[PDB]
Order: C-alpha cells, then sequence, then structure tokens
C-alpha cells in the first residue's frame, strides 16, 4: 500500500494473508473471508501454482512477524478460478479458495458482506484498500497491515486513464487524480472495503494498475457486485 498508515489489530478482520510454501514460505497475496470455509481473492495470484497443497491461509494477523512454523493456518482444499479468466488486465480476475477446515468467527476473524445486487446503484464514499504490499514500486512486503482511504472513480474516467485497455463494468477503479495513495506489489487479491449504512461491503478485489499511486493511474479492482451470482454458484452448489 502506497501512502497508507498502520492498521489497528481487528480493524479489517476479513483480511487474510495467503502464503505459498514453494520453494520457501512467503506471503503471496491478500484475500477476504466471505464464508466459514471461503476466501475470495484474485485469479492472477495462482500463476504457476500447480497445487492447493502449497498454500496456507492465515487469518487474524496484523503483523507478518506473528507467522512462524508453530502459527495455525487454514489449508486449502480447492482453488476455483473463474472460467473466463485469462489475465488481470482482461478482467474475470477472481478466485475462491475452499478451505480444508472451518473458520471459527470472532473479533479477530469474521466475514465481510458481499455487495447487494440492488446496491449496484449506491455511491460508496468511504472505501479503503488494505494489505502488506510494497510502499512503492521497488520495496518489500510490510510487517504491519497497511490501510489507505481512496475514492472510487467512474468507469468513463478510468477508461480515459487507461488508453489502450478496455475498462469494462466488471472492473471498478479507485484513486486520486494526483496519485499518492494506492495498492502496490503484494496487495493483490486483498479487499477494497467500503462502509455503507454502518456495514462494510467487499466492493473490489485488488487487481492491477500501471505502476503504483501514479497521477491519473487509478488502481483497477475486480467489481465484486458483478460476480455475486458466480460466487453463489461456486459456494452454494447443491
Ligand atoms: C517475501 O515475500 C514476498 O516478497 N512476497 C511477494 C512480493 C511481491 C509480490 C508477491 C509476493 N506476489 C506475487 O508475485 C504474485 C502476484 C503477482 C501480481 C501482484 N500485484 C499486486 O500485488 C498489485 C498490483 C497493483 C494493483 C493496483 Cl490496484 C494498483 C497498482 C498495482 N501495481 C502495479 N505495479 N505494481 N503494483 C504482485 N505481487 C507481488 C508482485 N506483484
Amino acid at each position: 500500500i502506497v501512502g497508507g498508515t498502520a492498521s489497528v489489530r481487528g480493524e479489517w478482520p476479513w483480511q487474510v494473508t495467503l502464503h505459498t510454501t514453494s520453494p520457501t514460505q512467503r506471503h503471496l497475496c491478500g484475500g477476504s473471508i466471505i464464508g466459514n470455509q471461503w476466501i475470495l481473492t484474485a485469479a492472477h495470484c495462482f500463476y504457476g501454482v500447480e497445487s492447493p497443497k502449497i498454500l496456507r491461509v492465515y487469518s487474524g494477523i496484523l503483523n507478518q512477524s506473528e507467522i512462524k512454523e508453530d502459527t495455525s493456518f487454514f489449508g486449502v482444499q480447492e482453488i476455483i478460478i473463474h472460467d473466463q479468466y485469462k489475465m488481470a488486465e482482461s478482467g474475470y480476475d477472481i478466485a475462491l479458495l475452499k478451505l480444508e477446515t472451518t473458520v471459527g468467527y470472532g473479533d479477530s476473524q469474521r466475514p465481510i458482506c458481499l455487495p447487494s445486487k440492488g446496491d449496484r446503484n449506491v455511491i460508496y464514499t468511504d472505501c479503503w484498500v488494505t494489505g502488506w504490499g510494497y510502499r512503492k514500486l521497488r520495496d518489500k512486503i510490510q510487517n504491519t497491515l497497511q490501510k489507505a482511504k481512496i475514492p472510487l472513480v467512474t468507469n468513463e474516467e478510468c477508461q480515459k486513464r487507461y488508453r489502450g485497455h478496455k475498462i469494462t463494468h466488471k472492473m471498478i477503479c479507485a484513486g486520486y487524480r494526483e496519485g499518492g495513495k494506492d495498492a502496490c506489489k503484494g496487495d493483490s487479491g486483498g479487499p477494497l472495503s467500503c462502509k455503507h449504512n454502518e456495514v462494510w461491503h467487499l466492493v473490489g478485489i485488488t487487481s492491477w494498475g500501471e505502476g503504483c499511486a501514479q497521477r491519473e493511474r487509478p488502481g483497477v479492482y475486480t467489481n465484486v457486485v458483478e460476480y455475486v451470482d458466480w460466487i453463489l454458484e461456486k459456494t452454494q452448489a447443491v
């Protein structure tokens, strides 16, 4: 996260750190708890991930230093990538992790509500991007979870900012015209959380941008409201 500040413990209890174990253990991506055995994240996080056996989901983490060999995690039973996914820049950048065991909800770990299909028209004015990602292009994963408040950008304005790309309504953009605050390397897969009527909603999934926090280059997020039926298809299968 660029231009962000340290989160407080329990502030974003749906935020997870997804680690890979191959060749050595390290943070791979962010993710969000959306159900008691479900993590919503970005499809591009699994580039070159041949098996769910190398994945570890850690919830209730503020500091990466809380994670050692003796730290409990959730194993991943299954990786579900959207069928239409090709690359982050073309959209459908969404995946679900079915966990091997159930998350016990509490003040340190609980789900974030999915946006309502009826609320596709609501204007979100209190949106925050969170993660342990870089503070600038050439940096390192941060110990403490960071947060940055960022305004949503219309599809029309985002399309003007990305000449040569096709910014669809299945993407949602966020950033200041002047730049300064954004997601960066290591934040992808994490949430873009917006508070509306005292309830937090998972509005976006950190996906891509041209550089980090650049002037007139908003961050591009998967527009979660457009995938609510796909999520229910995969999580509520009979
Ligand atoms: C010690 O552990 C370690 O260093 N781990 C570690 C470090 C870095 C990584 C990573 C793991 N994950 C990946 O490479 C897979 C995942 C690969 C893509 C991922 N993309 C982002 O996270 C976000 C991009 C992004 C999103 C928005 Cl909204 C705006 C600007 C963006 N950027 C443009 N340029 N940079 N960012 C990434 N992640 C990493 C490097 N790239």
